[PDB]
C-alpha cells in the first residue's frame, strides 16, 4: 500500500535475491572444502589376491590377503595454500555480487511500484479527457437537434470521441501488466497504493558533482567488485608461480599381510623355501618432491596468468569508466528534472490560462470548431507531463543512490514523505 | 504463401533449432559415457627396463622385459551410479529445453510472418494518403489558375504532400527488412504471402483466467524445465553424500615377465647366485576401500550441495512467478485485443461518416479544404489501428498457446481460414 | 575534434579492445602449455621411511633412505599431438574474435561521435523554434495592447511557448548524455567537434546487393570465425578418436637407496639372515600402453564429438543467414538514406516556399496567425528530419563495411574533409 511497506513484502521471499543468497553462502562453504587438502586424511583398505603361476614360477602359485589404515599429511606445499587464499577471495567477490543485488531489488521495487502509478495518471488523465471531448460531442448535438451547425461539425465531436474509447483500453491494459509486473517483483497484488502528494514535495539540489564522483570512488560496489577481481587476478599468477617449488608430505600406515604357498611344485621347497609369511607393520614416512623442469608448462601458465592479470586490469578501468558516466549521468537527468517540473508547472498554469480564458469564456462569440478541445488537451499532456517528470525525479535520486553504492531501505523510508494517497491500482 | 505453409519451410532447415536438436542427441549419447565406469575395462601393456647398478649394488646390471593383458570391474561403486543416473537426469531435462525451442521457431515465424503483412498495410495505408493528399494538391493549383485562392494554400498543400512521398520512403524500407527478417528466419524469399481476410473475423473468448492458470501449473515447459533442474540439485546433493561410502574392485590380469642379469660382480658363492627369473602368472583380486576422514572436504561438498538446491529450489519459485506473470498478462492482451478491434472497428466507422458529409463540405464551403486536408489523416490513421489490433490480437493467441505449454502445428493450420487472399511483398 | 582525430585517443587507450588484445595474447601463450606433455619432464623425489615389524614381522624394524632424479619422455602418444592441434586452431579462433572487435571499436566511436552531433542539431532546431513562437507571442501582445485581438490569442502563443521552453530542456539535458556516451568509449571529454558540411557533401550509390553478398562471403569476420568453429569441432573428433590407439613412454632416472635393519630379533646371534643395503640405479625404461576397451567411454565419446561437429555445421549456417540478412539490410538502407535525403532536400524547398510567400502575406496583412503558428513547426520538422537522414546515410556507409569485414581506419579518414564546421558540445 507504500514504498516501504510493499518493499518490506518484497524483500523477505523475492527469489531473486534468495538465489543470490544461497550463491554467497556456498561460496563461503566452499572455503572448508579448500582447507582439506591441508588436514590429515584417513581411510582404510584391504586386498585379496590370488595369483596362480606358469613357466619355472609354474608349481608355484599363491593367493595374498592385506588390510592397513593409513594416514596422509602434507606438511608444506604452496599450491594448498594459495587454493585456499583465492576461495576466500572467491567467497569475499561473491558477497558484494550480493550486496549489489540487495540495491538492485531496492532499485526494482521502486520502478515496478512507480511504473503503476504512472499508468494510474496515464488512464486517469484519458478518462477525465474522454469526458472533455465528450461534453463537446452533448452540446453540438444539442446544437444540432434546433438548426445552427451542420454535420460537418457532429463527426468531428464523434471521430475524436470514438478515437479516444479505443484509446482509453491500450491504457486501461497497461495498468493491468503493470499491477501484474509488481506482484512478479513482490510476490502479491496490490488492490491500491500510496500516490505522490503535491502538498509535501520539494526538488533538493544534488552535492556537486565532483563530491559525488569522488564518493562513488570510494563505495561503488560495481567498482569495489572490479577491484577484487584483479587482486584475484594477481593472487593466481602467485599460484601458478608455485609450481616450481618444493612440496613434503607426511604418510602414516599400519597394517598386516598374509601370502601363502599351496601347488604342485611349491607342495615343499628344498627346506621350507616357500615364504609362506604372516607380515604385519607400523610406518611412518616422508615423501619430497621438487620439479626441475615440465617442458615449460609452469612458465607458460605464469604468462598466462600475466595476461589475465593485464585484462582484469582493463577491466577495472571499464568499471571505473562506466562509474565514472553513471554518477554524470545521473546528475544530469536530475538537474534536468528539477528543471522540467519547474517549467511544466507553469506549462500548467499557463495551459490553465487558456482554460479559464478561452474555455470558460467561450460561452458567446470568438472561435468554435478545434479551438475548443485543444485548450484542455493542452491542459492535459501538460498535466500528464508534469506528474511524469516528478516521479523521473524519485527515481534519479534513487539512481544517484546506488552510483554511490550506499543505497539501503532508508531511502525509501524517505519517500513517504512524498507519499501518502491511497489510490485504486484498479480501472474501477 | 499461407502461415502454416510458410512454417513448414523453415521447420526442415531452421539452423537454430537444429542446433538444439544436436545437442540434445549429445545430452543422450553422454549416457554411454557415464555408463562407462559401471562396465569392465580391457587393456594392454608392456614394460622394459634396463638396470645399471653401481654402489653396493655395483657391478651387477639387469634387462628387464614384461608384457601383461589388465582387466578391471567395479563391483560396487555408489557415485559411478550416480554417475549415470545424473546423465539420464541432464538429457531429460534437454529434451524439454528443446520443446521449448520447437514453441519458440513456431512463434518466431508467426511474428515474422505478421510483421511483414504488417509493413504492408503501413505502406499502402501511406500509398491511399499520398494520393489523397495529392489530390487536395491538385485541386487547390487548378483553383488558382483561375485565382479563386491564395498562393499561400498550393505551397501549403504542396508542403503537407512532400511530408508524405518521405514517409513513402522509410515505409517501403521498412517492408523490405520485414521480409529480409522473415528470410532469416525461414531460409527464402516471398514474393506473395497470404494477408488477413478482413471479412470472416474470430473474435472468441478466452477461456476463465484461472483455468488457464491451472493448465500452465502442469504444462508449461519452461516451468517443468525448473522443476527437473531442483530435481537434478536435490540428485547432486546424494552424489556428495557419496562420499563417505565404501567401494569394492575386482581387478583379473594375465602377464610374463624376465630378468637377466650381467656385469663384473654378477653371482656370489655356490648355486650361482643373482639368477634370472622367467615369470608368467594369471591373478584375480579384489581391493576394498573406505574413506574414514578426509579433512572435511565430503562434508564441505555436501553443504554447497544442499545450498545449491536452496538456489535451485529459489529459480522454481522464481519460473513459476514468470508463468503466472505470462498467463495474466496474455490473458489481459487478448482481452485488450478484443476490445480494441470493436473500438477501432466503430471508430473506423465513425471516421468514415466525417468524409462522407464532408465529402460536400468542399462542394461549397461549410469548412474550407484545409479542414478536409488533415480530416483524411484521420480516416487512415483508425484503419490503421484496425488492422494493427487485428494482427496484434493472433499473436496474443499463440503466445497464450505459448504460456499454456501447447502451442502445436494446430494453432498454425487453426489460421488458414483467417487468411486466403494473396498480397505482394514487392509492391509497384 | 574531427571523428579521425577522436578515434585516436580513444584507440590507444580503450578498455574493452585491450582486454580483448590481452584474451589473444593469453590464448597465443596456452601453445606452450599445451606443447608441454611433448617436451621432456625432469624431477627431483627424496623418501625416508621408518618400519616397526609386529609378530612374524619379528619385532624387526627399518630405516629406509632413497632419492633419485627422474625424467621422463613421451615417445608417441596421438592425444598430446592434437592437444596442441587444438590449441593453435583455438588460438587463431581469438584473433578473428580480436578482428571483430577492433571494428566494434570504430563502429562504436563512430556512432556515439553522430549521435552527440545529432543532439546539438535537435537542440540547434528546438531552441529557433522557441526564438519563432516567442516572435509570435511578442507581436500578439503587442496587438492586444492597442486592443486588436482576444486575450484568447495570447494564450495559444503562450500555452504553446510553454510546451518549447520545457521540451528544450529535455534537449539540453540530451546533449550532455550524448557528450558522457561519447567519453566512455574515448575517455576524454570534447568541447568541440568537427560537424557535417553541408556542401561538400556525398551521395554515392552503394555496389550491386550481389558483389557486396560475394564480397562478404569471404572476408566477413563472422563467418570467418564460424569457419573455424567447425574446423575446430572435427579437430575435437579425431581428439575423441586418439582414444583407442597405442602409446609409448620414455622413462630414465639416476638414484641410491638405503635401508637398515634394527631390533633385537635381527642383532642377535644365529642365523644370519636379514642384512641392510646401500644401492645406486642407473635406470632407462620403457612403458608400452594399448586399450583394448574401456566401456564403451571412447565411443560414445566420438559420438558426442560427431554430434557437437553437427552443433558447429548448424551455426555455421545460423552465421551465414545473419550476414546476408545484414547486407541485404544496410544495401536497402544506404538506398532508403538517399531517397530520403532527396525528399527532405525537396521538402525543405517546399516548407520553405510555405513560410516565404506566407511571410510576404504578414507584411501586408491575410490569413490566420494561428495556422502561421503550426505552419512554422512543420517548416523545422523537414529540417529536423534531413540533417538526421544525412548523419543516418554516414552510419549506414560504415555497417555496409563492417559487413563486408573489411572496415578499418581508412573510412574515418574518407569522412574528414565531409565534416570540417566545427561547434560547441555545451552551449550556454
Ligand atoms: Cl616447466
Ligand atoms: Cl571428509
Ligand atoms: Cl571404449
Ligand atoms: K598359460
Ligand atoms: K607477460
Ligand atoms: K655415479
Amino acid at each position: 500500500e507504500n514504498l516501504m511497506q510493499v518493499y518490506q513484502q518484497a524483500r523477505l521471499s523475492n527469489p531473486e535475491l534468495r538465489k543470490s543468497a544461497a550463491d554467497r553462502d556456498a561460496a563461503f562453504e566452499k572455503i572448508n572444502e579448500a582447507r582439506s587438502p591441508l588436514l590429515p586424511q584417513l581411510g582404510l583398505g584391504a586386498d585379496y589376491t590370488y595369483s596362480n603361476g606358469y613357466r619355472d614360477a609354474n608349481g608355484i602359485n599363491s593367493n595374498a590377503t592385506s588390510a592397513s589404515l593409513q594416514l596422509t599429511q602434507s606438511i608444506f606445499d604452496m599450491s594448498k595454500w594459495r587454493a585456499l587464499t583465492l576461495q576466500e577471495k572467491a567467497a569475499g567477490i561473491q558477497d558484494v555480487t550480493y550486496q549489489t543485488d540487495q540495491q538492485t531489488l531496492i532499485l526494482n521495487t521502486a520502478t515496478a511500484y512507480f511504473n503503476v502509478l504512472n499508468a494510474i495518471d496515464v488512464l486517469s488523465y484519458t478518462q477525465a479527457q474522454k469526458e472533455a471531448i465528450y461534453r463537446q460531442l452533448d452540446q453540438t448535438t444539442q446544437r444540432f437537434n434546433v438548426g445552427l451547425v451542420a454535420i460537418t461539425d457532429v463527426q468531428n465531436a464523434r471521430a475524436q470521441y470514438d478515437t479516444v474509447l479505443a484509446n482509453e483500453l491500450t491504457a486501461r491494459n497497461n495498468l493491468d501488466n503493470a499491477v501484474e509486473q509488481l506482484r512478479q517483483i513482490t510476490g502479491n497484488y496490490y488492490p491500491e497504493l500510496a500516490a505522490l502528494n503535491v502538498e509535501n514535495f520539494k526538488t533538493d539540489k544534488p552535492q556537486p558533482v565532483n563530491a559525488l564522483l569522488k564518493e562513488a570512488e570510494k563505495r561503488n560496489l560495481s567498482l569495489l567488485q572490479a577491484r577484487l577481481s584483479q587482486d584475484l587476478a594477481r593472487e593466481q599468477i602467485r599460484q601458478a608461480q608455485d609450481g616450481h617449488l618444493p612440496t613434503l608430505d607426511l604418510t602414516a600406515s599400519t597394517g598386516i599381510s598374509d601370502t601363502s604357498y599351496s601347488g604342485s611344485k611349491t607342495r615343499g621347497a628344498a627346506g621350507t623355501q616357500y615364504d609362506d609369511s604372516n607380515m604385519g607393520q607400523n610406518k611412518v614416512g616422508l615423501s619430497f618432491s621438487l620439479p626441475i623442469y615440465q617442458g615449460g608448462m609452469v612458465n607458460s601458465q605464469v604468462k598466462q596468468a600475466q595476461y589475465n592479470f593485464v585484462g582484469a586490469s582493463e577491466q577495472l578501468e571499464s568499471a571505473h569508466r562506466s562509474v565514472v558516466q553513471t554518477v554524470r549521468s545521473s546528475f544530469n537527468n536530475i538537474n534536468a528534472s528539477i528543471s522540467s517540473i519547474n517549467a511544466y508547472k507553469q506549462a500548467v498554469v499557463s495551459a490553465q490560462s487558456s482554460l479559464d480564458a478561452m474555455e470558460a469564456g467561450f460561452s458567446v462569440g470568438t472561435e468554435t470548431i478545434v479551438d475548443v478541445l485543444d485548450a484542455t488537451t493542452t491542459l492535459y499532456n501538460a498535466k500528464q507531463e508534469l506528474a511524469n517528470a516528478r516521479y523521473n525525479y524519485l527515481i534519479n535520486q534513487l539512481n544517484i543512490k546506488s552510483a554511490l553504492g550506499t543505497l539501503n531501505e532508508q531511502d525509501l523510508l524517505a519517500l513517504n514523505n512524498a507519499l501518502s494517497k491511497p489510490v485504486s491500482t484498479n480501472p474501477e
